[PDB]
């Protein structure tokens, strides 16, 4: 049962296939069109089925080429309204029919950004960008709106002559729109069944580099140099995931560099990964989101979790993968810097929520939960470090990549459980049953706080970190004459994440150390959008009023929830810049993401 779901479950109907045809209007920020949905019974004897609706207008509803009865309950927060459809005649098992709807989004769906020119690179053209995942397909089209449902989809998209439409599919071509010449019909084609949250929508100024034999680098105009050069290992990362997970069934593997209000780092839609700008440093050491987007075309896209109360699983083995390939690329010392990193993350979660809070546990119970409100770093941290653990306990990575292998063929193109990938795991480690059974399932899956055990991580790389913070930490006065430019010549760009990191988690130090750590290491001059974050968040816990005017300033030129939601919070709990952090975030409210406008509204308790 999925309990964020108000559609008839995948036991009634199915949807099989999904003929989009729609029209995207940018004065009235809409997008209308209509959604041939193939649905197949599960059930004898059908006579009505629900669909997820979110703030959508319904002009019809067509089978047979006759209209239907249909109906729209109640709102139930952010979940929607259910529609049911009355059916002509009633269905056998397996009987396929097509129901045809005419629909409306509203401009305040909360799956799109419509952009103006202004908040665009280029100035002169609007920008429509989706995000579905979790929930957020309803607010677009009348759909099934669970994972656990898995369907195919065709799309033609009208849009204004001088913009480019993008999908998560295949690109099928382009031709005028013969009921209108100043509009140009962009055709998509996805034939890998795929739960509807993976329908992804970009219109913009758009222009492609290719980078690799299977990547096309979008982006607009002023960003394709950077994003061309940020992105080159793409594809020997491609060659990385499909030996360690099996063939790539996707086709084609496209990166979109979005405009900076993109709410996370990287969304693995089929065909086409979406990405965060805030990723260009210009060296490629942000690039580990890349592996990310990547090892999701297996973990995620080809398994997919049944309901979010097992989100863990798309994450988990993700973040495992993902790690895998930067160990690859840049050896096993670099994974266990980065498994460690992660553990340190899973900390920071663990205090934030507190050790007994349900949204600490792998396994959720997301009834009544938005998962919008649900999401952090526990899934895709306390997921790895089981795996991890797992790794370790049951013989080392060569023999775990050997299980996940087998695990993504033996559930491609199905959507599973917790229980499903635990009676896979133990079938598979049947040799070694009596190790799993030495595991505290019960508190790994289903207990909250940090897990009953940390696995064994390499220090290598991470001794430095520590050694350096805690001098600054330990150090007094008298001390601060010490530290010079010095102190960082042999610290990666990594490495000197990772020292903030380690600070972060002692802040507040006194002012005048933060006004020293300035003064001999200069880090208002990194770019680097991770360590600038680090950095920003150590100035204002720690009290640094010249800090203000450069977290308010990042909170807002990029809108990476990651990075905009800790600033706005880290200002709100500063006395000297809280009614700017709240004034800022009223006058910014009505051009954000309608996501992101919500959660930080959330996190700043503001009307
Ligand atoms: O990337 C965007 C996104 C992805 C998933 C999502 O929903 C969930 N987040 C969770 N966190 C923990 C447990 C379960 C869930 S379900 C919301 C937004
Ligand atoms: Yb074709
Ligand atoms: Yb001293
Ligand atoms: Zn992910």
């Amino acid at each position: 049962v999925d309990t964020c779901s108000l559609a008839s479950p995948a036991s009634v109907c199915r949807t099989k296939h999904l003929h989009l045809r729609c029209s995207v209007d940018f004065t009235r920020r809409t997008l209308t069109g209509t959604a041939a949905l193939t649905v197949q019974s599960q059930e004898d004897n059908l006579r009505s089925l629900v669909l997820d609706t979110k703030d959508l207008t319904i002009e019809k509803v067509v089978i047979n080429g006759q209209e239907v009865k249909y109906a729209l309950g109640e709102r139930q927060s952010y979940k929607g309204s259910p529609m049911e459809i009355s059916l002509p005649i009633a269905l056998s098992k397996n009987q396929e029919i097509v129901i045809e709807i005419s629909f409306e989004t509203s401009p305040k769906s909360s799956a799109l950004q419509w952009l103006t020119p202004e908040q665009t690179s280029g100035k002169e053209h609007p920008y429509l960008f989706s995000q579905c995942q979790a929930i957020h397909c309803r607010a677009i089209l009348p759909c099934q709106d669970t994972p656990s449902v898995k369907l195919t989809y065709t799309a033609e998209v009208s849009v204004p002559k001088e913009l480019v439409a993008l999908m998560s599919a295949i690109r099928d071509g382009e031709t005028p729109d013969p009921e209108d010449p100043s509009r140009k019909i962009y055709k998509f084609i996805q034939k890998v069944p795929i739960p509807c949250y993976l329908i992804a929508l970009v219109v913009g100024a758009l222009e492609s580099r290719q980078i690799g034999p299977r990547t096309l680098v979008w982006s607009e105009k002023e960003q394709v140099e950077k994003s061309a050069y940020e992105f080159s290992e793409t594809e020997s990362m491609l060659k990385i995931a499909e030996d360690l997970g099996g063939p790539y069934v996707w086709g084609q593997y496209d990166l979109l560099v979005l405009p900076p209000s993109f709410p996370y780092g990287g969304m693995e839609n089929p065909c086409l990964t979406f990405v965060t700008p805030t990723l260009l440093a210009g060296d490629k050491s942000l690039s580990n989101v890349i592996a990310h987007e990547i090892s999701h075309s297996w973990t995620g896209n080809l398994v997919t979790n049944k309901t979010w109360d097992h989100f863990w699983l798309n994450e988990g083995h993700t973040v495992y993968l993902e790690r895998h390939i930067c160990g690859r690329l840049f050896g096993e010392k670099f994974r266990h810097f980065n498994a460690l990193g992660g553990w340190g993350e899973l900390q920071n979660s663990v205090k934030t929520f507190g050790e007994t809070h349900p949204f600490t546990k792998l396994v959720v119970d997301l009834t009544d939960i938005d998962p919008d409100v649900a999401y952090s770093s526990v899934p895709y941290e306390k997921g790895f470090a089981l795996l991890f653990y797992l790794e370790q306990l049951l013989g080392g990575p060569e023999i775990f990549l050997g299980f996940l292998k087998a695990y993504v063929e033996k559930f491609s193109y199905k959507s599973i459980t917790t229980d499903d990938w635990k009676d896979f795991l133990y079938s598979y480690f049947k040799d070694k049953v009596d190790v799993l059974n030495q595991v505290d399932w019960n508190a790994w899956l289903y207990s909250p706080g940090l897990p009953p055990i940390k696995p064994n991580y390499d220090m290598t790389l991470t001794n430095a970190c520590i050694a350096l913070s805690q001098r600054w930490i330990t150090a007094k006065e008298d001390d601060l004459n010490s530290f010079n430019a010095t102190d960082l010549k042999d610290l990666s760009s990594h490495q000197l994440n990772e020292f903030l990191a380690q600070t972060l988690q002692r802040a507040p130090l006194p002012l005048g150390h933060i006004k020293r750590m300035q003064e001999v290491y200069n880090f208002n001059a990194i770019n680097n959008s991770e360590i600038r974050f680090r950095w920003l968040r150590l100035c204002i816990q720690s009290k640094w009023e010249d800090a203000i005017p450069l977290a308010l300033k990042m909170a807002t030129e990029q809108g990476r929830m990651k990075f905009t939601r800790p600033l706005f919070k880290d200002l709100a709990a500063f006395d000297k810049s809280h009614d700017q952090a709240v004034r800022t975030y009223q006058e910014h409210k009505a051009s954000m993401h309608p996501v992101t406008a919500m959660l930080v509204g959330k996190d700043l308790k503001v009307d």
